[PDB]
């Protein structure tokens, strides 16, 4: 009974993230995916390329050699091909591995130009003032909508601006997709007294009225993630990124048609793990992920920012911090030794970490370096974590819609009493 | 003791020998898509509640607005308050986010591209060459297992394979010229023939949509709707589960087409376009046709949406299923009695279409689909009362008698609570989700 467990472990109100007076908002360019010190990696031939192009070279090499992963023979070349075809297809509704550019492509900050909004314009739902301002009813409505939109977990928190990127990585508005990767730029995210989210030439402007963040958990497939670092773990990762994108769009449209505004984000705008912890989805862990009672860390996160009045959820403590202090299994299994075996500190290990918050400090350039080597997105830490509990057998074995598991799907049933 | 329900056993018990179960005669011709009630000039226009004659969906918009202002969730159906009325229409409208003009029917436009070459995902992945490398698997048995696994990842609750029967492919599609932007699309619709020719890849010219003669197979997906919400038909929450499933259909088509392309084959998406989904679903064994005209499945009854993808990927066709729907529909008639427009016949099946909207030459129950569409502006939604009242839509129809499975004949003798009630991811129901579990023996024999 997940509803039992979650109420049993509810904390009193208040962000559980411990900060000091040195904490500053973090520039998105500093992540290992984007920072110039980490973006380039060698491929297996010794050629230095953007990390994902070197990883592509390893995927091709593996298919040619009939492998599903590094030193992991597939049943045959056909099976190797199928795993990479499934992975590539999963990313269909995602731009450049994460949808990070705000107010571009799928991540529009206004619904006005969307084909769906245009078709529905005669009804005027996005221009009519709200008919409901009660946060209790709105919380029930928007959480119901979030489940329809594909969230397996949903939570609400007040927006902590500490976790919003100081500056986003984006592209100029008129740059076509084919030039996007070569024309990424940095752009400040600022808060101002304005009626609606708006982007100028100089700034991404979030209204000061943007009170709340809605955080969704999108469950990955257990059998597929257990093949990490091989291709089927890459495929469940990929499919869930497209599920994230559809969730954001559906939910933003619902909120707009209720008379409020909504900012989608997927992997952009801010740090999902921090939002997820403050919204009570789970607890932060040694590997750096939000660990949930239902899925452990084997769940993806996305979030939507809104002025819709809502009731914040309570943070939860089910003992993850104390379990991680003695466990260290992810740190021992990590192929790049990226994950620390030491205690939590306020001091980042490198430019990629945000200093000023008490956390396990991991070396995320070491992690990214393993991705071209293995030809994937690893995930071994997620796979081995106790809270999460060959490839031919996966393809021949159990599956169900969206990779969900009917042995556990009852755990995410929801009634009004657990929504608000 | 009660035998634990087993959807795979049920499908195995009622499997037929190979062969299209649809009975046809010499009158059969391919059907021009413009003839559907949504598009034909005789049915496209409907009065609104003030008597003004408009495109059907604009007259229905007028009724949605009227209901919200009057605090109603449907025709004569009072909501708890105006905010609840508003919330149901906001959910319905949002559900349609990934669907163009109520069904994604224009082929090779917007989401329904016939080639992946211009897609942002294909461009990002181009260095791997998955869409240019020849197939590494040509064995239909392994391909069927691979593609059905992918189909489940892509959100299908049911998946089946049939050889493509061109009788159900539209003779001419409804589409728009390639230079027309979205905001003009509804004013610029045209017809364009769908033809089969000896070409290597699906291709569109100025004059024709060309499907290769190598396009052997159709993959049909069932996308389950939510039972609690459909039971509110014809009110707004039934409209919302309908809408959300159309966007699920779109995601399914794009995901699966990309998988098939990255396996070295071509793939044509369709959603509500290209051809007649119910006929493909019957031939792929998802279910049986019914009095209301829908495909009734063992797992969901007719409370399931359909989409399909066409491909040259070698595959193993599934067997059709006969679990007695025809004989139950012969005596049931509940959808005909409850239909608010009297669109559904109470008579026998014939080969003769009731009107231009029906394709003559196939043995089916002939329904008046102009009457159906006429109730949509009146009710401000997409009705669905027939789906809601069908006994097969109940979750509880199957019983085991110690020897075999059978249908319980006894089954044939508000919105606030929905918003406050049970829900789960994508509106799926964990009490029944085990019914769609799949292993290799389910996917290919
Ligand atoms: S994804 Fe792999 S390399 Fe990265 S931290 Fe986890 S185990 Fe280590
Ligand atoms: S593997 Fe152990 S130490 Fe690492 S995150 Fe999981 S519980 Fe914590
Ligand atoms: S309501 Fe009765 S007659 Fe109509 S489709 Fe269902 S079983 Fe057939
Ligand atoms: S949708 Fe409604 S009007 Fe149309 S056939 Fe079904 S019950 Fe009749």
């Amino acid at each position: 009974n997940a509803a039992e467990i979650r109420q049993q472990f509810a904390m009193t109100a208040g962000s559980p993230i411990i900060v000091n007076d040195k904490l500053e908002r973090y520039a998105e360019v500093r992540t290992a995916f984007t920072h110039p010190t980490s973006f380039f990696k060698p491929n297996y031939k010794g050629e230095v390329k953007p990390w994902f192009l070197s990883a592509y070279d390893e995927k091709v090499r593996q298919i040619e050699n009939g492998e599903n992963g590094p030193k992991m023979k597939a049943k045959n070349v056909g099976e190797a091909r199928a795993g990479r075809a499934l992975e590539a297809a999963g990313w269909t509704l995602d731009i450049n591995y994460g949808n990070i550019y705000p107010n571009r492509f799928f991540m529009l900050w206004s619904g006005e130009t969307m084909t769906n909004t245009q078709l529905w314009a005669p009804v005027g739902l996005d221009r009519r003032p709200p008919d409901t301002t009660d946060p209790v009813e709105l919380t029930n409505y928007v959480k119901f909508a979030a489940r329809m939109a594909g969230a397996d977990l949903v939570g609400v928190a007040r927006l902590n601006r500490n976790w919003v990127y100081s500056e986003a990585v984006t592209i100029p508005a008129d740059v076509p997709y084919e030039q996007s990767l070569h024309k990424e730029i940095e752009k400040p995210i600022v808060f101002k007294d304005v009626p609606l989210p708006i982007e100028t030439d100089d700034e991404l402007i979030i209204p000061n009225t943007c009170e709340n963040v809605i955080v969704a958990g999108i469950a990955m497939n257990r059998e597929m993630m257990q093949t990490a670092p091989n291709s089927m773990a890459c495929a469940t990762t990929a499919f869930c990124y497209s599920r994230m994108c559809m969730f954001d769009m559906w939910l933003c449209q619902f909120i707009r048609y209720m008379g409020y505004y909504a900012i989608p984000s997927c992997n952009g705008v801010g740090q999902s793990v921090a939002f997820a912890v403050e919204a009570g989805l789970g607890q932060a862990s040694r590997m750096g992920a939000c660990i949930t009672p239902e899925f452990g860390p084997n769940v993806r996160l996305t979030k939507v920012f809104t002025n819709m009045p809502l009731v914040p959820d309570k943070p939860i403590d089910f003992g993850v911090t104390e379990f991680c202090e003695t466990c260290k299994k992810c740190a021992r299994e990590c192929p790049s030794k990226a994950i620390t075996e030491g205690p939590r500190t306020f001091e980042g290990r490198s430019i990629h970490n945000q200093s000023g918050k008490l956390q396990w400090q991991n070396d995320y350039n070491k992690c990214l370096g393993y991705w071209p080597e293995s030809g994937g997105y690893c995930g071994v830490c997620v796979a081995v974590c106790p809270f999460t509990k060959n490839i031919t057998e996966v393809w021949d074995g159990k599956i169900n819609t969206y990779g969900l598991d009917a042995d556990h799907f009852r755990d995410t049933v929801s009634f009004r009493k657990d929504r608000v």
